[PDB]
């Protein structure tokens, strides 16, 4: 960073932090990049390792900007999680930013999704997630509001570029004012309970916390709520199952690999619930073999329905981040891979 954004960060974490933070200089400040962009930009802020800690205070912080009512409800709702614990603790906010705790950890690939105590663990994290009381709008209107907004963006969309007219042009020929319809149709005859969802459940959502790599039960955080709001359970579910065909850590164009036969196996999603209705609620595991049997074969059907939204949102989602995103990523290649997969699923399903 340059030198008048380090001004920035040094003050902030001077104003902000207590202890240490408070009596130190511009020349004993550490900042380093974590991710760059436009957009929604990490930086690791940290003292000198000379400086002896006074009280609680920690020795790295992550500040993040967000450079480009959504703010009140992410501010109000980070918070929340913080308070609660379920996500990194809030240290500072101000108008560019924030300041959050340091989770010294790395973020989960696609393959260790599918590994059992891995994807046990997301499951009971999920299911805690989804027990949150958060004070928002509990009418579902999210996915089908955000498919709306998208799809009439995606209409507008007009491309200079040559191939991308193309690529747009097969995507159009689908009928996607139509598909949708279809969509909603399908979902409004599906029961799926109203709760809490993250809505963006992926690998690099997901923190591997260091020193607990042996631990069987308690080595994960979900981290990354801009997406959160009150949804079908399905959605979140399903669009976690998406989730394991899809490798975004990729270093050429179009920086993904979408694997299809990689979606999880009915043994497999199997183990996903398993671990879920137990902690979502507390009594399931005193029901009877054959009850507990009913409840898990509805709830396969649930989500592998609600799969197809997963694949519809981000698909038109990628074809409006083609458009306006300044990050390097084949944008339309995505979308007609999760269009792809989106009739494939309708297939298997016999929908
Ligand atoms: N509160 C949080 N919210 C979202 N993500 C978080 C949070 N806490 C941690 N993380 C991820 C953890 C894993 C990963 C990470 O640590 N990356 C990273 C860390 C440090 C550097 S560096 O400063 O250049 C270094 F090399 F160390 F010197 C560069 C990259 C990304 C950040």
């Amino acid at each position: 960073p340059e030198p008048r954004t380090r001004r920035r960060a040094y003050l902030w974490c001077k104003e902000f932090l207590p202890g240490a933070w408070r009596g130190l200089r511009e020349d004993e400040f550490h900042i380093s990049v974590i991710r760059g962009g436009l957009s929604n930009m990490l930086f690791q802020c940290s003292l000198p390792d000379t400086t002896a800690t006074l009280g609680d205070e920690p020795r790295k912080v992550l500040l993040r900007l967000y450079g480009a009512e959504a703010m009140v409800l992410e501010s109000v709702m980070f918070a929340i999680l913080a308070e609660r614990s379920l996500g990194p603790k809030l240290y500072g906010i101000f108008p560019q930013g924030r300041l959050e705790q340091f989770i010294p950890s790395r973020r989960l690939d696609t393959e260790e999704l599918s590994l059992p105590d891995i994807s046990a663990e997301i499951a009971e994290k999920m299911a805690t997630f989804h027990g949150m009381k958060m004070p928002f709008n509990k009418e579902p209107k999210w996915l089908f509001g955000t498919m709306e907004k998208y799809l009439k963006e995606v209409l507008r969309i007009k491309f200079t570029e040559e191939s991308r007219i193309k690529k747009l042009h097969k995507l159009l020929s689908y009928n996607l004012p139509l598909e949708l319809e279809n969509l909603r149709s399908l979902l409004e005859s599906t029961p799926s309970p109203v709760v809490f969802c993250h809505n963006d459940c992926q690998e690099g959502n997901i923190l591997l916390l260091e020193g607990r790599e042996n631990s069987e039960k308690q080595k994960l955080m979900l981290i990354d709520f801009e997406y959160s709001s009150y949804n079908y359970r399905g959605f979140d579910i399903g669009n976690h199952f998406c989730e394991w065909m899809y490798d975004y850590s990729y270093e050429k164009y179009p920086f993904f690999r979408a694997n299809i036969r990689k979606y999880p196996t009915k043994k497999q999603q199997l183990h996903f619930i398993s671990s879920y209705l137990p902690a979502f609620q507390n009594d399931f595991e005193n029901l009877s073999t054959e009850e507990k049997s009913i409840i898990k074969e509805e709830m396969l059907l649930e989500v592998n329905r609600f799969a197809l939204a997963s694949h519809f949102l981000w698909g038109l989602w990628s074809i409006v981040q083609a458009k306006i995103s300044s990050i390097e990523f084949g944008y339309m290649d995505y979308a007609q891979a999760r269009f792809d997969a989106y009739f494939h699923q309708k297939r298997k399903l016999g929908v």
